[PDB]
């Protein structure tokens, strides 16, 4: 009935880990509904800017998005209440079950993310930090996209600056690195890297390079190799995401149609 949640309705049960804004806890809303509670660390977020734009994020609704339930702002620290995902982040899930993953399950993961991204693209809403660490897995093995657009409110120069140690260089196209030009085509690039993370079973992209060496090699035309579990058709799809020219990259609508074609073929 309102996006402002009463913190007295929340029960804190277990710490889930730490994100870009600090501690995130698992809990219950009104003792029944499972929730993730982000406890926004002091000085980690542009809180006023986030609160002013929160309603747009609140209205984003799709089955493949980790839902934003509401906020607790009449306090300090503020809370962000989200959908809880029982299997945690995709990156750790891939690493934990690595040699038990089948190619059909890997394709299904790509499809789930692609559907979420096709929806964000239709809303002209940028994720800005799409990667396996920012995708979550529910109890049914469904992959959902998490923390879309939250990148904009980070107060941490190491993360927001392209020359910073926490900036997601390995998921960034050249126009983001050089010109800070974010678009649905920069999310396309990150999605290609994410497909590679899925098919490589959670390997770090360009592991033999530093962040600076990655940016340099990519600018010179180097691309991620075909993972062992990726077929020629799967590699063609992820590779199409890495066109040097943003306008020559496919849309998420085109990517989804290509993923469904591979699914129907196998
Ligand atoms: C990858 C490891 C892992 O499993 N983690 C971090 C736990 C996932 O836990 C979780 C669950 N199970 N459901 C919903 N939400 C979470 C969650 C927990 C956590 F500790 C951190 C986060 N992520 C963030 O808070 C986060 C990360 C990155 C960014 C970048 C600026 C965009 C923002 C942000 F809020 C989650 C989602
Ligand atoms: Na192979």
């Amino acid at each position: 009935g309102s996006w402002e949640i009463d913190p007295k309705d929340l029960t804190f049960l277990k710490e889930l880990g730490t994100g870009q804004f600090g501690v995130v806890k698992y809990g219950k809303w009104r003792g029944q509904y499972d929730v993730a509670i982000k406890m926004i660390k002091e000085g980690s977020m542009s809180e006023d800017e986030f609160i002013e734009e929160a309603k747009v994020m609140m209205n984003l609704s799709h089955e493949k998005l980790v839902q934003l339930y509401g906020v607790c702002t009449k306090q300090r620290p503020i809370f962000i209440i989200t959908e809880y995902m029982a299997n945690g982040c995709l990156l750790n899930y891939l690493r934990e079950m690595r040699h038990r993953f089948q190619t059909q399950q890997l394709l299904e993961m790509c499809k789930d993310v692609c559907e979420a991204m096709e929806y964000l693209e239709s809303k002209q809403f940028l994720h800005r930090d799409l990667a396996a660490r920012n995708c979550l897995v529910n109890d049914q093995g469904v992959v959902k996209v998490s923390d879309f657009g939250l990148s904009r409110y980070v107060l941490d120069d190491e993360y927001t600056s392209s020359v910073g140690s926490k900036f997601p260089v390995r998921w960034s196209p050249p126009e983001v690195l050089m010109y800070s030009k974010f678009s649905s085509k920069s999310d396309i690039w990150a999605f290609g890297v994410l497909m590679w993370e899925i098919y490589s079973l959670g390997k770090m992209p360009y592991e033999r390079f530093t962040n600076s060496e990655t940016a340099e090699h990519i600018a010179q035309g180097l691309r991620l190799y075909r993972p062992h579990l990726a077929s020629e058709k799967v590699y063609t799809i992820m590779y199409s995401c890495w066109h040097e020219k943003a306008d020559e990259r496919p849309t998420f609508k085109i990517l989804l149609s290509n993923i469904l074609d591979v699914m129907d073929e196998e």
